[PDB]
């Protein structure tokens, strides 16, 4: 679950 795209 815990995602992390970009910025």
């Amino acid at each position: 679950p815990t995602t992390t795209p970009l910025k």
